[PDB]
């Protein structure tokens, strides 16, 4: 019923859609080095206004992140494919200084769509394996987290947004992980509060 | 000789080229509503960094103005054509909320002239504004063409300034076909850019 509210509340101001978009894009972009503050990003999303000091790459990648988010929500229920992911990537790196993999990725995808039920463990494993394959030059973190959110929303799972911190718990969690051992990432994701339960109002 | 110095310093930073680019783009963009200050514009051109409050369109149009400027200088001494102007336009409005016979007559008229002067530049300017070939960006494209024509014929380089832009628009208003005198008086009122920054090229 949550997804229903997300789609229905899309056009109204300060809604579930806009809040989720803001938090997710804020943390996900801040991990990758965006210098947008919460108010600067909110201002950019809402009124298309840029404030504070930023590189051109930061701004363009941010705007692209907004478009990619919208594309991800609009293209829910779609099967994750390589050309799909490349569409998201090229949409993400548009107008920037950028302007063995396929079989392993296909294997990962099949593994994902062979599950009887999807859980935080499955999503986390998909995340680490996707990062391990590393199909793209950059944005594997961003694209990967987008896919992660997509998977969470599609399967009515609790919405956990990877949050930036001062000790870098996310990256360290991915590092401590290894093949066959995804427990640190699962612990990290479980550590995070459910977004559904934060803004239940 | 000014042109030679302009070309030599094209690749150089904090040079005559960058001074001309900075001033010209500053005034030409500020006329159209850009909120970039001189320090913000200098920072953006030199280090590719955005500061202060701007719309996305302002930023993108500014950067586009930089690229278009570079393209205009690189295609000096080249003849102005419809595909050229359309190229300038598409380069100008890239990634923004948006994205003929009379014109040919004007172009042929320009390239049939024995000599080019401020009178020809002004007449071409007003006629270009009158045709208004593009939906938007006509002022910018037009001023680019003006600068191109000035540079090609070693004419005095006069940059249409935002301080004077009310006088520019009003002089443009007083103009009519066959009468481009107010615009000529206006351009003559403006200081020659060459003679302002003599330290950079002269002696």
């Amino acid at each position: 019923s949550f997804l229903d509210k997300l789609i229905e509340t899309k056009e109204l101001k300060n809604s579930l859609y806009n809040v989720l978009k803001h938090n997710f894009l804020y943390h996900s972009n801040k991990i990758e080095g965006s210098t947008f503050t919460t108010e600067a990003l909110a201002l950019l999303l809402d009124k298309n206004v840029v404030t504070g000091r930023h590189t051109l790459d930061d701004v363009q990648e941010t705007v692209n992140s907004s478009y990619v988010f919208d594309t991800v929500i609009d293209s829910l229920k779609e099967k994750i494919t390589h050309n799909f992911l490349r569409n998201l990537h090229s949409s993400l790196i548009f107008n920037t200084t950028l302007h063995e993999v396929e079989p392993k990725l296909d294997e990962l995808i099949e593994w994902y769509y062979s599950q009887s039920e999807v859980s935080i463990k499955v999503i986390a494993e998909f995340h680490y394996r996707f990062e391990l394959i590393h199909p793209f030059q950059d944005g594997n973190g961003r694209i990967g987290r987008f896919v992660m959110l997509k998977q969470m929303l599609e399967n009515n799972l609790p919405i956990k947004i990877v949050s930036w911190d001062s000790e870098d718990l996310y990256r360290n969690s991915l590092n401590s992980c290894s093949l066959g051992n995804y427990v640190p990432l699962i612990e990290y994701l479980s550590s995070l509060e459910d977004f559904r339960e934060v803004y239940k109002m």
